[PDB]
């Protein structure tokens, strides 16, 4: 079935993936026909081939991401808090926000959504 | 309209009337057919009168509860982590969940959600 052990564990990996530049061990993540919303409002993107590409956009930088405090999961549903760090001609960034992921019944992601504004990006000069 | 600034600024204000047992400033935050899910999985309460008595039962007992990290407002909504402490028997809890707001163009809150499973519940014997 699909539990908080496991939906705390999915979240744990995807962490991992995305520090290792492992897009397989991300897209592997999703169930086939998932939806990922990288920034609310716009237009989610479907399918394997389209989550996979943003990923992989996502990770044309090298990525440093960490979660900041414990995974909240309850009934089909993940929600966390974390940072993603990286660096751009001599700048850091750090975008702080918080994800959501629905899972179905064989503990696939089906719906991620990544919440987060200007005010939840800290970057330097 | 609706703003990061609004959003951010509402969550404070509940956090801040939760503190207080202020019942009329929590309601007074949600749309008139808005609904609550107290906690995912849950059939979710709607319409004043039935918020109202939620929040009424959530404050039985005094309530600290604190942000724990900065909001996350973007588009429409916001998301943020915090800790709701109490303490009963001589046992004191902290449950540590992670909400979810959903405004309209009025900067009401039409749809709240809290996610938390019993790992973020922290108390002792
Ligand atoms: C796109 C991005 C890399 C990945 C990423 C960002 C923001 C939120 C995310 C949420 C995720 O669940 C997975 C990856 C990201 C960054 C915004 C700036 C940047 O370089
Ligand atoms: C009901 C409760 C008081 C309020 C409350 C809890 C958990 C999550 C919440 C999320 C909210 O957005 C507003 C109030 C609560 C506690 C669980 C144990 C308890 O006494």
């Amino acid at each position: 079935m699909n539990t908080p052990e496991h939906m705390t564990a999915v979240v744990q990996r995807y962490v991992a993936a995305l520090n290792a530049g492992d897009l397989d061990g991300i897209v592997a993540l999703f169930a086939d026909d998932a939806t990922v919303e990288d920034a609310v409002g716009s237009e989610p993107r479907s399918g394997t081939a389209a989550i996979r590409e943003f990923y992989a956009n996502s990770l044309k930088l090298p990525l440093a991401v960490e979660l900041t405090q414990e995974v909240r999961a309850v009934a089909n549903e993940a929600a966390f808090a974390f940072i993603v760090s990286f660096e751009y001609q001599g700048r850091k960034t750090v975008v702080a926000p918080i994800d959501h992921f629905r899972f179905n019944g064989a503990g696939k992601v089906v719906s991620m959504r990544a919440l987060f504004g200007e005010k939840n990006i800290h970057a330097g000069a």
